[PDB]
């Protein structure tokens, strides 16, 4: 007849005195339950995908339960116990393929696994079980051991052993050796009419009930519950349920990712019922349960449309598929009402909404093709071990907001919120931990799966394992986590108190300090001057207040900062003391030393403590280099000292230079100086990895060859150095290179710095450079890529001293060294007055030290120095220049003082414009923030004339300075947020600036249409301008108009026709007959020119990308009615500015008839533009006699065309034998010497022109 086999998926139901189908209570509760009730073989349970298993042959647990002895010290015998417990738990899987599809047979010794849960049925021998006394633990677990092994053994004796087993047949399972055999309880659960099965000798007669037969190919085929995603072929877009209006809607939903499929949600699933007739396992119908809900889908009321029906047996909830195979690409159809499916664009309050509604359609398309995307049965039941924790916290946060909960669930709900830690971070933190990473789909599952909300509708009313361990949760999934980070603000003000209860909320805040970074340090600001305070008065530790001192970052810190430290010395009552002033603290010292415990332990503490905030001071050197006293360093440490003599020198010497030189030299060097500057240029700036530096380490290790008070403290270090060079000697950077490494670390880089800022121009510091040579030579997988983080760092420094020294600081000598003679007379070494521009220049350095608070010289004396700058813009650029960006600098802080900008004003005074935009380009995420703050103000005033100034100079130069805008970082976001606040904003005739700074960027090689392949993504999304009856605000329209032609104006894709006629498309003609005199009117008193650049702008349609504004058919939909309209505006004068629109309308009306051939039916057009190029007055023709004469060639090419385009062109033969005979000019201008040149290319252009008209038509 028919027999069970390895591979088919049935269900077990029992048949002692309580019946029914086994089945969890969920991926958290690892137990095992019959729910009379909950279905019968006639009826079967509701849910009868959690009542599934499939039958399994047995598996090894020898080597793996050797593996569960983690019985010894050693490491190599551990990973030993796991190579076998691996390798046998991989020879399970290749064994338990080729057994499959046996006919079992009775007495064999079968597991058995669950398909929703993924654990095996265990007996625990050495247990009693939970609800029942005597029986042992039967639970699930995920790998299993010997105690899943059962005996299948039939319960009648109608078969016996050695038989075959049989569909149906009751059966005892009974474990190999775990005991007694399985059986289904009496004993209704505490909590669900669930009765709690375990092992105990009984009557229970198991029915074994198929669901599927072992021929489930996948994922080869998608067969009854699958879970997939329905993803749209032409609309791309992913099929969902969720809720609008307090409404379930179904939906397609879009997505602003730059990838569509990586828009995965865990609402898109839907299970498939392959229906079937009985409940079971391509020409049959299917059903989609929604796999969030329970409500299927179904299409009521195009003639129908699909939403969500909470039970899905109803005709309506059944479909039917055209093109089985997992991932096939189908169409399909609504069986009751025969219609195919359809996408449309009417959404479901938003502004700017995201749910597209889906309907139906009797008629049968081609494009509405959908992806059957199989869902990965692990991300299902992380969805399902998600639930659960929703439904848990939706008992226990229910129960202990309106009373109390019992012993039995703190510490299960405890429990929970220690797995989920040990979910959101992909199995890594849990305990000690080592480290602590987030997994990012599993956070996405929390706030869409409403963990999250269970949590804050948890804390909301011992708590010792309660708050802040839910804090310590939500501290792992906003990690790095934008979206789920919109959602701390109201709740940022518990990690207070749950920072109280425990400073786990500290953790949260951190996570917040850096990231939210800026925003966060406005709202602490002196509250913190009373959570120190008390975080003193209360955390002893005082832990909360210190990781607050680590984590200031940023300059803008270090206000409401400083204010705290003040309540120090009024709160310094720590009850204990320090002093000795050398002694006692030493003594301190070999005492703490003692890894004794209390006491001596105690001392990191305070001393961590000091190092980080005391050197904390950086620039704010004054207050820090007021505060930070005695210089001592004798004992140094990890690191602590680098950091203080930071805080001190900062008050000292902003060191800064200029680079060395300039001129031809450096190079004639460099090029001298050969690979090497490459060789470690990529090491440092690239090779983060070891590998790849360290090749450039082969290639360095076979080479062959007045500071007085600023000197005291550098010597101890010279010294100190070789130290390093002497524990150098010593290879190993074992344990002491944490330590050495760190204390170093501090070191090595503030040393990088400490040569570019304390050197001197003469034998010593670089003859210190030769000492140096020989530190720096004294010193050249597994857990160390966590440490590798640290090496890579280290590196860092080195290279880093290596190449301010090296590259910049090196070989300054050798150079004026070569004085000798050149031609005349000896001349070996041994702009003007450079010295008083250097020394009001040094006025300058001198300027770059003081600051504000100091009202007396802060005003009266430094003044506008800028004019000497202004005077001295025309002449040569000097090499203390990058000395000059000195002065530059500074003012990024802030600018309300009107005084900036006349200083300031000196700076403009620039006249080696590249060189230096090379340099200036320095701020070009800040002088972007220069653009988006100058930007949300404008259209103090020196920053947007500034950022403005700033952008026609990175706006007049190279080719390559257009490609390097390269705006991705962030041109999308200074277009759209300057727009966003710059659209609705323009500023009225003469000064107004939208038209400037949006208009020295798209300067693309000064004309024509091309290297502007950016301008349709930016120019993509955007909000448009005004339009019909009214008007709007003037200049930024003139500006409007070119701009676009240099976005959407490159000459190389189709959509420019589109382009140049999507939006004001033919349409815009007619407006451009009348009333724009108006606009420009009520613009600006000098109306006639926001009108006339209005005239250039409309009249320079043709200009850029004209070639390509024909682009496809774009002289076909317009022939004819742009001509005649254009008589309309045949006629105008005194047009110096609009004959720019007379040379920008003869490049605007040389684009009228260069590209036509079967098209043309008007007439007249050609008398009409002779007597506007007659009737001319003001400049010398030679500019409108080659726009005129460039007419009178492109004119005199066709010859038979304008011969059916009027009745004759005879006054245009007298008129270009006389545009081209001409004068010196027209009389006597004399202002051309190349006539050669003129008369050549213009008699090989009279040649080329000749061969031409043979051709005409
Ligand atoms: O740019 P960020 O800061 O990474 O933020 C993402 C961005 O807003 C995506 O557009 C959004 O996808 P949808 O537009 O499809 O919502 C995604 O949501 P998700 O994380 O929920 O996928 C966000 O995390």
């Amino acid at each position: 007849s028919s027999f069970l086999h390895i591979g088919d998926i049935c269900s077990l139901y029992a048949e002692g005195s309580t019946n029914g189908f086994i089945s969890t209570l969920g991926l958290v509760d690892d137990r095992c339950v019959v729910q009379p009730e909950a279905g019968d073989l006639n009826n079967p349970p509701k849910k009868f995908r959690d009542c599934l298993f499939k039958l399994c042959p047995m598996n090894r647990y020898s080597a793996q339960k050797q593996f569960w002895k983690a019985s010894t010290t050693d490491a190599v015998l551990l990973n030993k116990l796991h190579h076998a417990a691996d390798l046998e738990k991989k020879q399970n899987e290749t064994e338990n393929r080729k057994l499959l599809g046996t006919v079992i047979q009775y007495g064999n010794v079968i597991q058995l696994l669950h398909l929703k849960s993924n654990k095996y049925l265990t007996v625990n021998k050495r247990l009693p079980a939970l609800l029942e006394k005597n029986a042992m633990r039967v639970t699930l677990d995920e790998a299993g051991n010997e105690g899943s092994w059962f005996y299948i053994q039939p319960f009648y004796k109608l078969r016996s052993i050695g038989d075959s087993v049989v569909i149906g047949d009751k059966v005892v399972l009974n474990p190999v050796n775990a005991g007694q055999p399985l059986h289904a309880s009496s004993h209704q659960l505490v909590d669900n009419g669930c009765n709690e099965v375990n092992s105990v000798n009984c009557n229970t007669s198991w029915k074994i009930v198929l669901f599927m037969k072992w021929s489930d190919n996948k994922d080869d085929i998608l067969k009854g519950g699958d879970v997939v995603r329905l993803f749209h072929a032409e609309q791309e877009k992913f099929l969902t349920c969720d809720e609008h209006r307090k409404k379930q809607h179904v939906f397609l939903r879009t997505t602003g990712r730059q990838s569509a499929t990586s828009a995965t949600s865990s609402k898109a699933l839907w299970e498939v019922e392959v229906v079937q007739h009985d409940p079971c396992r391509w020409n049959s119908l299917f059903r989609f349960k929604h796999l969030a809900t329970g409500h299927y889908l179904a299409a009521e009321v195009m003639v129908y449309s699909l939403v969500s029906v909470p039970e899905g047996n109803d005709i309506s909830s059944i479909f039917e598929l055209d093109p089985v195979p997992r991932n096939s690409y189908v169409r399909l159809r609504h069986l009751c009402t025969n219609t195919w499916v359809h996408s449309t664009n009417i959404p479901i309050e938003e502004e700017k909404p995201v749910m597209l509604k889906i309907g139906t359609s009797p008629l049968k398309e081609d494009k509405e093709a959908f992806a059957i995307v199989p869902v990965s049965p692990a991300e299902v039941r992380d969805l399902d071990f998600a639930n659960d924790a929703s439904k848990v916290l939706g008992s226990i946060a229910g129960k202990l907001e309106k009373g109390t909960i019992t012993q039995n669930e703190r510490r299960s709900v405890t429990k929970l919120l220690e797995d989920l830690v040990y979910f959101v971070t992909g199995g890594t933190n849990s305990l000690e931990v080592v480290f602590s990473k987030p997994n990012r789909e599993r956070q996405k599952l929390m706030r869409e799966q409403n963990i999250l909300k269970q949590i804050f509708k948890l804390l909301q009313a011992p708590f010792r394992h309660i708050c802040r361990l839910c804090y310590r949760v939500l501290r792992h999934s906003q990690q790095d986590y934008r979206k789920n980070q919109e959602y701390i603000a109201k709740q940022f003000g518990f990690m207070q108190k749950q920072i109280g209860y425990d400073v786990l909320a500290e953790d949260t805040i951190t996570a917040l300090l850096h990231n939210n970074r800026k925003l966060l340090e406005k709202h602490i600001t002196a509250a913190e001057i009373d959570t120190f305070v008390s975080l003193v008065r209360k955390n002893r530790e005082p832990r909360f207040l210190d990781y607050l001192s680590d984590l200031c970052v940023s300059m803008n810190k270090s206000i409401p900062v400083t204010q705290e430290l003040i309540c120090k010395a009024v709160l310094n009552p720590t009850n204990a003391d320090i002093l000795i002033e050398t002694k006692l603290v030493l003594s301190r010292f070999e005492f703490e030393g003692v890894s004794t415990g209390e006491n001596a332990l105690e001392a990191g503490e305070d001393e961590e403590e000091v190092w980080l905030f005391w050197r904390d001071s950086n620039k704010e050197i004054r207050s820090k280099s007021v505060r930070e006293l005695a210089q001592d360093a004798k004992e140094g440490q990890k690191e602590d000292r680098d950091i203080l003599s930071y805080y001190r020198y900062q008050l000292n010497l902003f060191a800064r230079m200029c680079l060395d030189r300039q001129y031809l030299a450096i190079n004639e060097i460099s090029g001298q100086l050969d690979v090497d500057l490459i060789l470690r240029c990529m090491s440092d700036e690239n090779l983060p990895y070891d590998l790849r530096a360290s090749f450039c380490r082969l290639m360095l290790h076979m080479h062959v060859d007045s500071k007085d008070e600023i000197k005291e403290r550098f010597a101890q270090t010279m010294e100190f150095v070789e130290e390093y060079l002497r524990d150098v000697v010593c290879q190993r950077f074992p344990f002491s290179d944490k330590e050495k490494n760190k204390l170093t670390f501090e070191v090595v880089n503030l040393a990088r710095n400490l040569i570019y800022f304390g050197f001197y121009n003469f034998s010593d510091l670089l003859r210190l450079t030769k000492i140096l040579l020989a530190i720096l030579d004294c010193v050249h997988p597994e857990k160390e890529d966590i440490m590798v983080m640290d090496t890579k760092l280290k590196i860092i420094e080195i290279l880093q001293f290596i190449l301010n020294v090296r590259l910049d600081y090196r070989i300054s000598c050798l150079l004026c060294i070569f004085k000798r003679e050149f031609d005349e007379s000896n001349s070996q070494s041994s702009g003007a007055l450079d010295f008083e521009h250097i020394e009001e220049q040094a006025e300058g350095i001198f300027g770059g030290s003081e600051e504000n608070t100091p009202l007396d010289l802060d005003d009266h004396g430094g003044r506008t120095f800028l004019r000497v700058l202004l005077h001295l813009t025309m002449h040569d650029y000097p090499p203390l220049v990058s000395g000059a960006l000195q002065l530059l600098f500074r003012h990024f802080s802030q600018r309300q003082e009107v005084l900036q900008a006349f200083k300031q004003v000196q700076l403009l005074v620039t006249s080696q414009d590249v060189d230096n935009y090379k340099q200036i380009k320095q701020d070009l995420d800040q002088l972007r923030s220069i653009v988006e703050k100058s930007e949300l103000w404008v259209y103090v005033k020196e920053i947007l004339i500034r950022l403005s100034k700033l952008c026609v100079q990175e706006s007049a130069s190279v080719r390559k300075s257009r490609k390097q805008q390269q705006r991705l970082l962030r041109n999308m976001g200074a277009h759209a947020v300057v727009l966003e606040l710059l659209q609705i904003p323009y500023e009225k005739a003469e000064d107004t600036k939208m038209q400037e700074i949006m208009r020295l960027a798209h300067e693309f090689l000064q004309n024509f249409c091309a290297g502007n392949q950016q301008n349709q993504a930016l120019l993509h999304k955007h909000i448009n301008l005004f339009l019909n009856p009214g008007i709007l605000e003037a200049v930024t329209m003139q500006h409007i108009f070119m701009n676009n032609f240099q976005l959407c104006s490159e000459i190389n894709e189709r959509v420019v026709q589109h382009f140049v006629h999507c939006i004001e498309t033919h349409g815009r003609n007619v407006q451009y007959i009348k009333f724009l005199q108006t606009i420009v009117k009520a613009e600006g008193k000098f109306i006639k020119k926001c009108q006339d650049m209005v005239m250039a702008e409309l009249v320079n349609s043709g200009e850029d990308v004209l070639v390509f504004y024909n682009d496809r058919a774009s002289f076909q939909t317009l022939i004819q009615m742009m001509r005649s309209e254009r008589d309309r505006m045949d006629e105008n004068s005194p047009l110096m500015y609009h004959i720019h629109l007379v040379e920008l309308l003869a490049v605007c009306t040389e684009g009228k008839n260069v590209y036509t051939e079967i098209k043309c039916n008007s007439l007249l057009p050609l008398d009409d533009i002779v007597r506007v190029v007659t009737h001319e007055d003001c400049i010398p023709e030679v500019k409108i006699a080659y726009i005129n004469f460039l007419n009178h060639c492109y004119v005199d090419t066709e010859v038979e065309m304008k011969e059916i385009y009027t009745s004759n062109h005879m006054w245009k033969l007298f008129e270009n034998f006389l545009v081209d005979i001409c004068r010196a000019c027209n009389n006597t201008s004399d202002r051309k010497h190349a006539d050669s040149i003129l008369e050549k290319y213009v008699t090989e252009i009279v040649m080329s022109i000749v061969t031409t008209f043979f051709s005409s038509p």
